């Protein structure tokens, strides 16, 4: 399984991924599906460039280059364990000094404990589960998004703006939907609210089970209108389903969690019964230093991602005169000169990758400054690295984010919160579409009431 | 780092104590200490044997080999770890099927999460910590050795016998120390019993912590005379030197936990503040089968130990003449002729070791007649071996011990309590020694009382 790497004198891990994961029954063998833009390539050729604008950098680690070693983590536990054996022991025996990544919750959970047990520090972009919380069990890891906690703190803060005394409640079975709305329900007590009806459900239940759902909460009103959603995505499409098959339109105003967020696929075709509703979103802005450098891509010049040429088949379905990564499914000729910019999207998550990594610079930069005194480069005392220490200086480290957010942890390796307030409604033009109305900077809740 | 390995069908792994653990500063490039007879050759050795016999053996797995991976685990979790690796590694690409080992608490803790990323099983034999009985945490796990739980237990049933209605409670810092004697006080409440005094401390502490620590202990009389000791052996060593200073002798009657045993290092000059005193130890009878075997073991024919010759050297303090494998602390010269009778003592954990394998073996006898009905050898079914199978059919295992010993698991993977009651007195003879006088058979506590 190929292997993406520049070289340096401090080398960083990192676990995207590059291909989606193994079928149900390919699970053991351990073949991936096939390669992805989005969360992959993307998120790769990211690494390179934030790298080799950190370098470049005169401020920050001066003269010691930072290089990086990405591996495929293929969104499952059992690949990115895989890859993630590799980093330790290639160590054990140049080392990794830390690793960036893995996407998925569930997944980077897997990646600490086996990072933990040779003290290597994980630090995460995407991964906002409420149990990475708990240091006497996931000690080594970090991340640079909030927790969910602070996801239920702002849907409930929003409730409050609204003088709504009486909810409803539904979330998703897994540790998303129930540690959140747990936590949610948590705020209601203390804070004086009441819950109407409550229930829960997978995001793959029968039709029936949906149905069932909308009765129970329709039976209650003309009280329980206003249904707070930590959902997944699935599950409030299903809901909007389980509406337009009871005929039924607007009689309850839906708050859901970022499961739901701005997703279109979530609301296609319903874009009826959903209007109305609020979503909290990640506030993750957008980022340019990083499309003047993709989007100028070439296929001879990228020699550093392995991956690119099947990418770039895949990317615009031709196929590459006998060579070692041609595919079966295309019958063209790529000309090696279409662009990149058609039906162009940047990583919804782009910022906190680049961040990510930044903040495991800045982790370095500040242990050198303390371990070697008036050195230039690397003192003996950081030779080794010592994994232990290098998460101190991480977790005490402070900086300005590439877009110019806070960025700084607690003593948990929690980042602080910051989402988007999305309101799915019809704009002035002619079509529903998410428009950003509010956002959520730490407690202080804000809303242009004119755009509601 | 040298690795123990014979060949086979089904290979198990090992993790032994072949050298002493790394030095304090030399953990990080983590290289070890001298070798060991004791928790090492012996251990090792004690491997091929039982092996050839299970192999010899007509009635346990008939036409299936059994091979081995031994390493060495340098009783520390560094090494153990690094070594582990490798077992995992070599088989997620012949495999491993199991785990034997490591020795203490402390380390197959670390070791059994390493372990259960990758579903392979491993069984223990010395480690006893109470942690390893919760499942949801080290569900991999199981060992041939009652946990300290059944410590306490036994300890109070003792306080039972001789009405004692107040007590006194010392234990060590370290997972050991503190959850056994929590063990003992929930024992306490529930069962009726009131604790005077209580306190903790480290082995290596001060003298003056000591001294304190006898001085809280004393002002509680002529009530807190009773004193639990769940106490490391050199805590104890401390505490009758801290009587040998303050002058005073016998104000007290000891219970100590297995820490203390029957180690004649512990009471060596302090015989005298110390008799009387009771305590625990792990029942596990000699073994001869591997007497007749040790002993006769010469340099030019053990081939599979590629230990053995550093070993030999150390153990009889000569060198030989321009080996790959010579010390440079010593002058003479190995007549390859000495005998390893001289000063040799059986290691007192064998009987569980040899065991521990047995019921690796009847894991497997027992996983082939389920999943390969009629079939000689490995069936396809085997091939590979499942993990999470072999697990089931180990639990669900029993069988009789090497010795005569009744041996299975609980739901958990912890095995029946059985020690020995040893008293310090002195003897009609001419000094002072731990006679044996009573036992505990799982609740039923026996003893001489015509022995006390
Ligand atoms: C459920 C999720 N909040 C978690 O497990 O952390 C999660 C959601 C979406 C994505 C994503 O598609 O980028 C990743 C993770
Ligand atoms: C700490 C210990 N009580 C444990 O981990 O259970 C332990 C101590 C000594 C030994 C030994 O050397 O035999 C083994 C284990």
């Amino acid at each position: 399984r190929s292997v993406a790497r520049m070289d340096g004198d401090v080398i960083i891990g990192a676990l995207f991924s590059v291909h989606h994961q193994p079928p149900a029954e390919k699970v053991p063998e351990r073949k991936c599906g096939e390669i992805r833009e989005q969360y992959g390539i993307q998120r790769v050729e990211a690494m390179f460039h934030t790298l080799d604008k950190i370098n470049a950098d005169p401020v920050l680690l001066p003269n010691i280059t930072l290089g990086s070693e990405i591996r495929d983590s293929c969104w499952h536990s059992s690949v990115a364990l895989e890859q993630s054996i590799e980093f330790i022991r290639d160590s054990l025996i140049k080392p990794i000094a830390g690793v960036i990544g893995p996407g998925s919750s569930s997944v980077a959970i897997q990646v600490q404990n086996l990072l933990q047990l040779f003290d290597i520090p994980q630090i995460a972009y995407s991964a906002t589960s409420i149990d990475l919380s708990d240091k006497t069990l996931y000690k080594y890891f970090l991340r640079v998004v909030p927790s969910d906690t602070l996801q239920a703190r702002a849907m409930l803060d929003i409730v409050k703006r609204y003088n709504w005394t009486y909810v409803s409640a539904v979330h998703t079975e897994g540790n998303y939907g129930e540690s959140g709305m747990d936590a949610f329900k948590e705020l209601a007590a203390q804070e004086g609210l009441c819950i109407a009806h409550s229930d829960k459900i997978y995001s793959n239940a029968g039709e029936k089970s949906f149905d069932r759902l909308l009765r129970k909460l329709r039976e209650r009103l003309p009280k329980a209108r206003v249904v707070v959603c930590f959902c997944e995505g699935m599950t409030v499409r299903g809901l909007l389903s389980a509406m337009r098959r009871l005929g039924v339109v607007g009689e309850f105003s839906l708050i859901g969690s970022d499961g739901w967020a701005d997703r279109d696929e979530v609301i296609e075709g319903y874009e009826v019964e959903a209007n109305g509703g609020i979503t909290i979103k990640l506030q993750s802005p957008e980022v340019r230093s990083f499309d003047d450098y993709f989007l100028k891509l070439r296929l001879d010049t990228n020699t550093r991602n392995p991956w690119f040429p099947e990418f770039w088949q895949h990317r615009f379905q031709c196929r590459l005169p006998g060579h070692l990564l041609e595919n079966p499914n295309f019958k063209k000729v790529c000309t090696g000169n279409e662009s990149l910019e058609e039906n162009y999207v940047q990583d919804s998550k782009m910022g906190f990758v680049i961040n990510a990594i930044y903040a495991m610079a800045h982790g370095l930069q500040n242990m050198h400054h303390a371990l070697c005194p008036g050195h230039v480069g690397l003192c003996d005392a950081m030779k080794p690295i010592d994994g232990r220490k290098l998460l101190d200086f991480l977790i005490k480290s402070s900086f300005v984010g590439v877009s110019g957010e806070e960025v700084w942890f607690d003593e948990k390796g929690d980042a602080p919160g910051r989402y988007d307030i999305m309101n799915l409604q019809y704009t002035e033009a002619n079509r529903y579409d998410y428009v950003h109305v509010g956002t959520w900077h730490e407690g202080v809740l804000n809303i242009d009431d004119y755009k509601i």
